[PDB]
């Protein structure tokens, strides 16, 4: 398992990071991604790498690239991602993990 656990927990034991706020250029869990960003919607405000809208039918999208769907993983945001992302430079030195020949 190549996930990076919640750096800025303190439960003990601590929680993992599953989600990740560009604006905020930190990736932290759930847990702590509930204080940090408090109620105040749409979105407080602050964005994310594929966040989880009431849209939801089978699988998940980019921020802004609909032509273009996740199908990579980052471990220092330890969220999904898209081959796009990783081209632009967004994750080009991010540790992902991708399909082999
Ligand atoms: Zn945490
Ligand atoms: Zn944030
Ligand atoms: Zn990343
Ligand atoms: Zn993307």
């Amino acid at each position: 398992a190549e996930k990076v656990l919640c750096q800025f927990c303190d439960q003990d034991p601590a929680q993992d990071a599953v989600k990740t706020c560009v604006t905020c250029e930190v990736s932290y869990c759930d847990e702590c991604l509930k204080a940090t960003h408090p109620n105040k919607k749409p979105f407080t405000g602050h964005r994310l790498i594929e966040p989880i809208p009431d849209s939801h039918i089978r699988g998940l999208m980019c921020l802004e690239h609909e032509d273009e769907k996740v199908n990579m993983y980052c471990v220092t945001d330890d969220q999904l991602i898209c081959a796009l992302c990783k081209l632009v430079g967004r994750h080009r030195d991010h540790q992902v993990a991708a399909l082999s020949e």
